[PDB]
């Protein structure tokens, strides 16, 4: 889908039917690559939605690994996440977002404990 790929004039250039566009006039193609285009656009937007479910999943288990870490009484949340990082990436959920390193610390700073 990103950047459509000039999908609006390479369609038209196969809507001029081999050069054959005698008996179709111009209203026609724009409205044929506008479906196209807009179907596109859904396609990828579905199958991004696949990846962040996965993500979801994770965000939670990582959140319950840092409380089971730092909770509200036993460990205080770190002010700064290289503070924490460094103390807490024994663990395997801190691996799990490991490819995912801005949520990871955003998430991190915004667990809110209690």
């Amino acid at each position: 889908a990103d950047s459509d790929e000039i999908t609006k004039q390479n369609i038209e250039k196969v809507l001029e039917n081999d050069r054959k566009f005698d008996k179709v006039d111009k209203e026609d193609i724009s409205l044929i690559v506008d479906g196209l285009i807009k179907q596109r656009n859904e396609k990828i937007q579905q199958k991004l939605q696949n990846e962040r479910r996965i993500l979801e999943q994770k965000k939670h288990y990582f959140w319950l690994l840092l409380q089971r870490t730092y909770t509200k009484t036993g460990k205080p949340k770190p002010s700064t996440w290289d503070l924490a990082s460094k103390e807490l990436g024994e663990s395997l959920e801190y691996k799990a977002l490991g490819d995912e390193d801005n949520i990871r610390r955003q998430i991190f700073e915004d667990f809110k404990p209690e």
